[PDB]
């Protein structure tokens, strides 16, 4: 029984270290032409709805920095294993993002897609977009897993998928598209280059822990006890 | 039993806000090369898609004023209840509308994609356009939502996401996409611009309406009793 | 019950009416520059994806000509009912067409997106393409609707929207797009030119019937009595 | 019981010669443009997405050689019935590249769309890429089909399209696009020209040997008998 | 002197055919993506520039027939010289659509660049268009010849060469670019279609007479006998 | 001598007609995709480097009202002869956007090309760059015709038109294009729209005479009598 | 006097040297988007437009192989000279070539624009296609330098420009822009690529060949002595 | 005589100052679609054809610093009068580098068009670059400008025109476009950023003074007295 919760590790981190791989291997600057970011936008989307599948049968497959938060701020899970899939996630982005680099092409690679600022965008409105982006993200992955409702929700993975596709297409415009750390995180460190990465936390994180909260406190709130599911801390 | 009522007021409010903020936010003009056209109405899909998820499961997830009227004419509904949605609705797209004009730049934003009647499209023809969009994509919603069908619809939410990305990619080029008066209503007022907005409203009331009744009067009737139905209204 | 057949007519008029407006309206040559083949592919297959919700549910939403006899081949359905499809998708495929052209400004509509054969492909391989486009399509429309499957198909309705997606978007290169007889049918009558537009119905029924009996005779046959079943025939 | 058996791999002939007709016929140089990289991605995703309802219903739905032997190395299937499909399917790819060249005209149809190596990218960079854009796939496919797991993963049909989506879209910049033999195969042959057309056999059943092995050694074990369930190569 | 006069004949033949086989050779149907008509009509300017190089300085250099007769409404030339250019045009036209046609394959070429009315584009609009293409052309190479001028114009074939791309540039939207009867008349017969092929004699003839007339009878007569030149035309 | 005065009128009259007609024709919104600045910058350029082949031979050539200005001020013309090409230009300008209006299709057909400001572009900001647009082209027709240079300066109609060129390529990003008043006059008269319509008039009025003054009080003065050669204005 | 001529040699050596270093590094692969065959084409149009001012004063200029020739079997130059020219230009095209590759990126570089045949065209057509390429290019090379002629051709070295740019453009679409054996010669050689390289060497030459005499036996002969001219072979 | 100096000075100034204010505007990322490449090269080459004719004709319009120590280095002015030039052309840079910064929008606006050095390319290669740009537009620019040659080089101005645009369309890709140290200088500064700007500084200078070199050493020499001629110097 202890040694099956290091899996959901395993999976978190194979599962990151995919979702870094693929999206941001997607980024990759050869468009000048068309607007990859409907291309790019679509990568990150379709990486995160096929590693629900795999990942989250197994245990979560949050993938999101910022999202494992919500869950963890949404009073349901250890403090220890949240702690542990954040680690999971930032070693599994760092993992990808170190593969990408050695395998496309100097010329190819920049930043290996370095969330950069938008010209005119400025840092505080950088950081709303961020707050938004996960909220709406957070939101949908909640109300997903939510067993409370049997319904006819559909592929559940699925709905995820073009959940996050939502959010990268908008996200990349203004504030080169985040709503992940872990996507801000890897080539920033892969590619020594640390500037607003920090918006990227804040909002993301603000935004996880503001959407978890709005489902909860309002939306579809638990009718059992609050005070007594917060025991969940304590093990 | 009172209280309760009043939180699926909240979900249609934030849901309408989040649905103008991304998909109105997709529009923004910074294209001229690509045709976004294939983007911004993937956009609004994908919103709608996702917001079905999180906000239907609480209550409704109309998000569109037209299509809740759609509900109302369809008789299985109070006429207050009706009225609530509508001013959630209007108030969550300016809210959302107002959020995008402060994150934007200046360059960046314009009208806030303000529907733009198509040059040669008189404004005849830009109603009928309305008609049919709110037609299928009320049409859609209604049987998604109809209980009476067990069988694999499938992802229900995911299902209405398409039908509306129909709409808009169609929309786009004749009427700059509509089939949606909430969407309409906040680039207009947010933007001190009025011209043709009320085919906006008039196209999609018509269609939605008439879509209601289509299913009803003839398609899938309710094999039960359409005179007793009718109190709903009383309550 | 007499009545109640009629109806399902109704079904497939509307349906068939929205799916050539949609469709046929995406085509509209307004694209000079991106390659509109991913967008007018993109539209006939939510534009079909979306019908099968509203529009199966009541009766069949087989929308397709060549579609339609592929199920009366396929042994389970009334001959008649067979020939009321049809009439009923073609002058559908018309009425849809009809409107089109009376909103759409003058510059803007051409032939109303007229099938028209690509250059360099001869007739023969013309209808070749138009041979496998149908049969693939039959072939993913006759298991989804397949009762003996249970399984987790998912949203049957939204499966056959992408298979059709595939069909159009190849088909649009070769032979303008075509695997449906009314789809080509409505732009020849209403814009008075017809040329190899006999290919279509000719490599479509092929392709429907060829597809139809593959399912059948060998794929996934019926285990119970094929001599007996084809007394649908007779009512 | 024993004729039976060949009907699946009629299922696999059939669906990978339509896999390799509609895909590789996506490709076709005709794009210089748009960036057809999200088209011919779009296609073999549809493709394969559809491909899984008809075929898999009656039997796998593989379709990809280095699919087949992760099932087979997946322990779960006879050493011989694994044979049966790799030379069904590769017949199958070449029956459909063979009838793509007839119906293509010649300025159209160049080497049939054969993996060409990007400039830039060596060797061993392309067997990575190759190695990963497999097990990703593999590891879907896997978990889709896993009965174990009843939950609500919807379309699982679907889910597989998507992730293939993924694979291809990522794997047109770095290797023209490969994770499959039988897709790398066809226009080798079909067009005799062999050159790094091992690098994809090579990353290919590298990857989906190491995605199978990750699925069952670790990610979800089956909690019965791994020394028993190896029996089933005996029969 | 006799024969010398002949050899100006075959100046104007092979400019004209090299005329055709260029530009009409750059419109051939593989831009399906970028607006080929900044091409096509920069095409037909670099190939007049240069024919006017070569060409001119042996005799004429009209290439264009409309333009010749501009001369002989210009009132300097024999009645006979003028049809023996328009001869010598319209079959180098056609051997250099001749030739075009057997060196570009059979997906490449269409109609060999037959001038396609725009659809919105009526027959009376597409005639006034005609007019103005050539007018303006007509009055630039008048100018650019008449000796009286000594100045700095430069490079007075250049200055032709552009002229003529600013007719086709525009001219190519409205009416296919037309504005000369030669290159309307080679892909209509090698492609035996002819339809509004008479707009394009229309436009032009009228055009250079018009165009003619107005750099004379106006802005910049000849300041001698009007009477007494017209005697060119008894030889 | 008296009359003769007259026909530079026409010069000037038929030359702006022209001139609004092709480049204004040119901007007509049917673009959607590539970036036609490239064009129509283009095309005006195209337009004026011809027109002064013609028209400047007999008188002038200035096309330009702004620039007419610069030649008033530069002290070499009549007072009264410079109100004459102003009204010629205008006039010739509206005879041309008149035309244009009704060949063009109405689907085509916009505002008729009406400079519209850019979204950010604040009206001073849509000023200066208006000022200096014209200072550059007054600047460089100024020494063009400045009889003083021998030297090889080359095709001096062919000079001034790439001059025009880099203004209107810039122009159109800011401003919508303006540098020239009859430009900007035409569209808003033939299309009821007056905004901002001023700020072209008075970035290029101001930039003339800025850059008519440069050339003379500095750059290359006249060596001869400054007071005595004004003395043109009393004939 | 001896010593003189070799200058001339090193002028057509950088020529040469510069000519394949800017143009064929203008092709390098990274257009897929917009269609580089404008930019490729202007790129070596600018390239020889430019070269010709520099290098023809101090001698020559010719740069392509196939166009010495056509200057040697004009009959006006030494047969050694012309000998002397062509491992001038070969070798000044190889060290271009050989700089250019050390320069550019890995990704960026690919055959370092090896004239690849185009799909559909044939050997056969490939040749007459470059017969005629060259053929307009010497034609207007040769009554460029026609000292016969004073006239006002104006920029002698501009107009090469064009007429290069004109071949180049649609030269690119059937044999990847020919018309000069130094342009084909240099890719295939520092890149280890021979094939069809020869048709490279037919075309250009016969074309030279053909167009040289075109100019002299007929066009614009050299009314002095043919036989006696034809002494410049012997000194 | 003293002061007439100076005035040549305000050309410089002036002319530079526009050079960088058109071009420079012209890069203004606002592209992401078409290659502006085609464009922001374009313009330059415009920008710098026109300066020639206004700016030259009163004295040099070198407006490139690296191109003005190449008349320096090319022996045949004073080394103040060469100071005199560099410091006027550096501050005209900037001058209009500041304007430009001014007028642009927030969002338009990044680092003001800064030469950002190409991913692949290393910083030796970027010099190389450098260094062969500016040797091809000095070796241009000189001889255009020698008198020596009367010959019909036609636009001289319009010569050099087309020269910088090559540079700039290839300069674009290795190195954003350099070959000019002002156009690099103005950028860094009025956008504190200086990085690899001194491969700018280095290769341009060493470009220049070797192209110089080329020119006299060798090509066509001075025919006169080079030690006597170096007196310059001294006055």
């Amino acid at each position: 029984r202890s040694a099956s919760f290091w899996r959901a590790i395993f999976a978190e981190f194979f599962a990151t270290l995919f979702y870094v791989f693929f999206g941001l291997g997607a980024s990759l600057r050869w468009a000048p032409g068309p607007l990859h970011v409907l291309q790019v936008a679509l990568a990150f989307g379709l990486a995160l709805a096929t590693l629900v599948q795999a990942v989250g049968h197994i245990s979560g497959a949050h993938v999101n920095p910022a999202v494992t938060f919500a869950f963890l701020v949404g009073s349901q899970m250890s403090l220890l294993r949240a702690i542990c899939y954040v680690v999971a996630q930032l070693l599994g982005a760092v993992a990808g993002a170190a593969v990408l680099y050695s395998v496309t092409p100097p010329a190819v690679r920049g930043n290996l897609a370095l969330n950069t600022l938008h010209p005119g965008v400025s840092v505080g409105q950088a950081t709303i977009v961020e707050i938004f982006l996960t909220l709406q993200f957070v939101l949908c992955i909640f109300a997903t897993y939510d067993e409370r409702r049997n319904g006819r929700l559909g592929s559940v993975a699925l709905a995820v998928g073009f959940s996050l596709t939502l959010g990268h297409l908008f996200g990349m415009y203004y504030t080169g598209a985040g709503m992940n750390p872990a996507r801000s995180f890897a080539p920033a460190i892969l590619t020594r280059n640390f500037t607003n990465h920090w918006v990227y936390w804040v909002g993301p994180v603000i935004g996880a822990g503001l959407g978890s909260l709005l489902y909860d406190f309002l939306l579809f709130p638990r009718l059992k006890s609050v005070s007594e599911r917060l025991s969940i801390l304590k093990g």
